[PDB]
């Protein structure tokens, strides 16, 4: 069960941000020694804020420390991990470093109960932290292993590798760390396999490199021949190149024969001799490569040296690019030694790897940083890789799935590239845009808001119909409400052309319920369930089914029977809305106290009154007298009224039988402004709340008392939103669909719900996409040093 | 069916300005002759009259064009005789003891005599649907005024009719006329059958004197003051004989029948000796053992009060019948020599003596009066022929008005009015019943006569005293409240248990009361030893339901029947019975049963107070969303919050930190919470079989803080009430919505009284009893219901009372002169 490399990150001097900008730092660049402060720019430069380190605590920290801790964060970027899902998970730490003026902290501050160790480099070297990391996973002490170091004589400063000028190394600081995993595990779950960890050995003169080397060759089970490029220790120094050169000679540079002489290669003529850094520092370089399918190159200096017998068989340096050949069985492969001053050696050989976004048309690529100040740079980070081999989808993927979520979060909405290259610009600058929606999670639970009538129309939720969770449930429905009214749901919502009429209420109220309930049954599945629901007139039938109170079997009996039971009140009454508060109200019906009742206190700003067409003319008439807005609904029965003592008797007879229970959730009954059991809501409530007033500001007003401050409204179209922000000025409203962009509003208010610290399962809302590339968090920098 | 003299009022010179002021004036010998005014803006200089003396009536400009709702450019055009003759008819009406207001729409008729220096008009502005006559140009007199005005009543062409006469001189246009015709006296005096008669002095004056068929008067309970036995018209001392013996012949009388004569007296050279010889020929004949008729002109004292001295001279001749004593002339010199007093009986009244009753008992005397028209008049007058409340201890004493002026002015006046003599049931019971209540209004309570006059000083100058309600009078209708726990003390209501009404409601209770729970609410009551204890629940709601009920029976009884409902939890179930909702069989039921179900609460839970809107106490009982109910919101600034106690002293400790002032209720059970659905299923099995029925009266429920028909309150409805929220201030605020503005409560103690104001800053809010001042304190309020608009059936609060002598209304004078 080979070990897979999965991550990479690294820092090094001269500007070297990333491992792709270490290869075109290679390729044709880089020699990065000059004068004292090869040096890291900005070593002592730390975020101590995101990581949750006191600026006490963080000049008091080993900038060895600082620095992994910010390049394990890459890492885990380019891993496409989010750090936060790996807090408690079984996460090997394995690094290497030595005193200069450490895993331990690392797997602290993230959260990380896997093994620890930090390999002294001044013994060891960075290979040394990779062959135990492998150790670890192989023997099942862990589940995935960061492995790499960290580091805070040639007279000119450079390491001449294998050149006749070879005087002394040039010691750099730097960073490079990798990220493993068992590879069955990787593909489990995932992820980029960027090669494997073939075969990897250790031991303690030139007999002992050899040794070490066919060691190595054991484990991976390949030979020489096998391998064609080989990233040596190259360090320099007078004596020492001629040692490892002689044994890649004795080793690989023979038994050969018609597969051609191995390139030797030292990234440290590059970069320098990053002491703790360097050996994984040499595999990542060798990564790079394999994947390219190109030899990296060397920087040569004067000639070969001539300490050296290159007549030997076939060894010779890697100064340009080259094709990387596979080995006979079609893997490309490398090699990477590295030597502690010690006696400790290594080599190791790497060998080659191996919902329903439907419904709408724009993707939610998000961002979360941990400052607004950092938001807007990542904002511009990200015009960068848009546009060919990254679709919006992938790229979007990569970034829900991918990252984890910051604080202050921002949510462009685009379906295709250019649009969104002007939303991030936007958020570059903290300006607004369409789609672009910035906002600051907030945690805590979220209430589902049900309207009733009003919401509706034809042809509502019509793109749903084809995503498999919201289809099953109203599949659901439709068994029950053919069973009590001889239609299905699907019908009037696939608009069948002999559907009954939406202009029913005992076809529209039914068909608003099914609607109603598997909009919860869908967030469900994007990974929102709801800790209250808030029930309107009808709405609350789907509430109470929400909520546990009543079987869907049960609930549908229920907004039927009423619907049809309610159709003897049409013709005969009306409703009409007012922009007044309940007090105002009353006081403008008090001419016709009768015939006219308060229907609904919506919020101090909304009322809807219901009873008799003619009233309700003379009311609207002296509305404008007294100018307030008013306007009468497009309804022909009174619902809260006198009018519905009518049926009450029949109401009764028809929801006999059903069984209200306990509610599974707080619901918060709108017949009373407050939170009901739920073991009450049987035939009696559902008169009852048909003939009486809906509180809705009432119970908004009860929930919010109670901490709740996010609403979600399983609406085909917001209705509810305006309402809860006026009794709730801090609260949060987010709707579904929406008449005129159906799909559309809904994934969008998805993003939203994210957007203010709502969690959805982005792992389920998105499908499988390729890997892609996106940039590093730009880390805020306040430097200590002392 | 004889015709009685109901009330009388007038207005002469000298500051006689009531009737018993008259006779204060005459038995005095007063001689209302002054010089004649200059503030008329008359050319008194050239002025020609020989005569510089008349008799005024003091400030005849004046008038209170207000109180008539006239305006003051119609005053200006208004004769003062007009003027006049409508404060006086007021005033009539006020000695009546008959509320003006009352009399509009109601066939009264108006026969009043003047002549130029209005009938329909008084009849106008008092709302009079009767006939109006205006004997035209009093040439013949005040007394063919009453012959009329006796004429219709027998006629059944009206029920109640005034008469009499006005005279204001504007002018000297009558001082000049007669003194060319040679026939006044130069001092102005009428020195009536006197050696020195010399002429007539004209006297301004008005009278006016209520009749009505006795018939009526007494099915009216009315002050039968004197009769009109008969009278008559025609056209000399041989037309004067005939006159007076057709009087006598419609009255069923002879000439000895009467004792005193009122004669016309104008005190002219001539005309004396014609009646005196006229009267010698036949008062003067055929008396025997009666002795001589006595014989009196008022006009010695007041004048020849032109188109008023009919019924003045009317007016003097009730005055003494009931004293029963003869008034007295003032005389000046000897008899007149031109007058054969030899030929048989009849001599002056020189002063008072008794006045002798006929042959059959009855004291008569008889009036004349005759024109320079011609037309001669005789009348014969005859004398006339034959609960709650006590719970208290004081007695109610209204004051009403048209002016804040006024009230101070009319208190004033009825502290000296009326006190010791006679009892404040007789006063508070003609100033309850006698008078238009007006806008501006005031009770006084007192139970003693000294204390009356301390109140009523007090509002003499608009300070405050024990006692003493001041206010001003709101049309409409009236809600009932009815609150719930809290109010009960022990004793409540013991007075009132005598009340007939009250007592046979609480009889009514006590039947079905203990029919289903084993006690009568008397019992409790009446605190007897047997009797269960105030403190169960099971208990002290029926009993509370039984004096709620009772309670607004007796305010029925008391004239004051509920335009609209809102009980309180428990509440709900009497305003139900009261409202029409159910039977008081099913309200018993109901309220019985519940609180026994809820018994099984008792010791499990608890309710507390706190002085915060309903928004804040949801938030504050946050922490406790569970344990913890809403039970009530009784105002902006009071809530109820019942449940888990320990719960609660958490809550009670929340709101000591944050300075909102909290109470723990002395109640052992959570109602209006979580708790009751404990015993759902058995309050909705217990009330099985109850009634509902569409509300008589508009009901605002308290579940739904709004009216409800009432017809859907059985069973379910009172769980729903118990489990869910009191929203009181909900429907309060709905019926002031609706524009009531006056709450009245069926409680034993005021405990919504106060949240009512607190929704409605403007409304009034009224209460029953007291503990303290348990019946005394509903008289209390049931005056300032009144106070405030309230209309209460005085009539039926106090006993029949006799006959009380109450100040005249103090109008408030402005000059009108052009």
């Amino acid at each position: 069960d080979p070990i897979a490399i999965v991550g990479m990150a690294c820092r090094f001097p001269g500007g070297v941000h990333n491992p792709g900008e270490l290869w075109e730092f290679i390729v044709g660049g880089g020699d990065a020694v000059t004068e004292m402060p090869a040096f890291l720019d900005g070593a002592a430069d730390f975020d101590a804020a995101f990581f949750g380190i006191s600026p006490r605590e963080a000049l008091a920290m080993d900038p060895q420390q600082r620095q992994v801790l910010e390049t394990t964060w890459e890492l885990f970027e380019n891993a496409g991990i989010d750090p936060h899902s790996l807090r408690g998970s079984d996460t090997g730490v394995f690094l290497g470093a030595a005193y200069q003026g450490v895993s331990g902290r690392v797997a602290y501050v993230l959260g990380l109960e896997g093994p620890a160790v930090t390999v002294d480099t001044a013994c060891s070297s960075s290979l040394v932290a990779l062959h135990s990391a492998c150790g670890s996973l192989r023997d099942g002490d862990c589940g995935l292993a960061v492995a790499g170091g960290v580091s805070v004589l040639a007279v000119d400063g450079r390491c001449k590798a294998f050149s006749a000028e070879a005087d002394g190394f040039g010691f750099a600081e730097g960073v490079a760390v990798v990220l493993l995993q068992r590879l069955s595990d990787a593909r489990r779950a995932g992820r980029q396999v960027l090669g494997v960890v073939a075969g990897s050995a250790i031991n303690q003169s030139g007999v002992a490199q050899q040794r070490v080397i066919r060691k190595a060759w054991a484990r991976a089970g390949i030979t020489g021949a096998d391998v064609a490029v080989v990233e040596a220790h190259g360090t320099g120094t007078r004596l020492g190149d001629p040692v490892e050169a002689s044994a890649l000679l004795a080793t690989y540079g023979k038994s050969r024969g018609s597969s051609g002489p191995v390139l030797l290669g030292s990234v440290k003529s590059n970069i320098g001799h990053a002491q703790a850094a360097a050996g994984v520092a040499g595999v990542i370089k060798v990564v790079l490569g394999l994947n390219r399918g190109l030899v990296p190159p060397m920087l040569c200096r004067g000639e070969r040296s001539p300490l050296i017998e290159w007549s030997s068989g076939g060894v010779e340096l890697a100064e340009a690019v080259s094709p990387w050949p596979p080995a006979a069985d079609g893997v490309r492969r490398a090699g990477v030694s590295a030597f502690g001053v010690s006696g400790t050696n290594a080599h190791v050989i790497i060998a080659e790897p191996p919902g329903v976004l439907a419904a709408a048309n724009s993707v939610p690529v998000l961002l979360s940083a941990r400052t607004e100040t950092a938001l807007a740079a990542q904002a511009r980070l990200l015009e960068s890789a848009v546009d060919d081999s990254v679709p919006l989808t992938a790229l979007a993927s990569a970034l829900a799935t991918g990252r984890a979520h910051l604080p202050r979060r921002a949510a462009l909405l685009a379906g295709d590239h250019e649009q969104l290259r002007g939303q991030l610009r936007a958020v570059a600058e903290g300006v607004a845009a369409p789609g672009a929606t910035t906002g600051t999670a907030s945690a805590g639970g979220v209430v589902f808001v049900f309207p009733g009538q009003g919401a509706q129309w034809e042809g509502m939720a019509r793109g749903l119909l084809s995503v498999p969770v919201f289809a099953e449930s109203i599949a659901e429905c439709d068994a029950v409400l053919s069973e009590v009214a001889g239609f299905s749901a699907s019908e009037v919502l696939e608009q069948r052309p002999d559907a009954p009429s939406l202009e029913r209420v005992d076809v529209v109220q039914p068909v608003l319920f099914s609607v109603m309930v598997s909009l919860a049954r869908l967030w469900g599945a994007c990974g929102v369930s709801p800790s209250a629901v808030i029930g309107h007139s009808q709405g609350e039938i789907a509430a109470a089914v929400v909520a546990g109170v009543l079987s869907l079997e049960d609930g549908v009996r229920v907004v039927a029977l009423r619907a049809k039971a309610l159709r003897a009140l049409a013709g005969k009454g009306g409703m009409v809305s007012l922009a007044a508060p309940g007090e105002r109200a009353r006081a403008l019906i008090a001419p016709w106290e009768d015939r006219i009742s308060v229907a609904a206190v919506n919020s101090p700003s909304s009322v809807v009154v219901s009873g008799d067409p003619e009233a309700l003319a003379e009311l609207v008439a002296r509305c404008e007298d007294e100018g307030v807005r008013a306007k009468t609904l497009p309804v022909d029965y009174a619902s809260h009224s006198r009018h519905v003592e009518e049926i009450r008797e029949t109401i009764l007879a028809d929801l006999d039988g059903i069984s209200a229970r306990r509610a599974a959730i707080p619901l918060y009954s709108t017949l009373h402004g407050e939170r009901r059991d739920g073991a009450d809501m049987g035939p009696r409530y559902w008169y009852d709340n048909l003939r009486s007033q809906v509180r809705f500001d009432e119970a908004v007003s009860a929930a919010v008392a109670d901490g709740h401050a996010t609403f979600v409204e399983m609406s085909p179209h917001p209705v509810l939103t305006a309402a809860v922000q006026e009794i709730a000025a801090d609260a949060v409203a987010i709707g579904s669909l929406h008449r005129d962009t159906a799909e559309e509003h809904l994934i969008a208010e998805l993003a939203r719900a994210h957007v203010h610290g709502v969690a959805v399962d982005w792992r389920n809302v998105f499908p499988a996409a390729p890997p892609v590339a996106l940039p590093n968090y730009p880390f805020e920098p306040q430097r200590y040093w002392l």
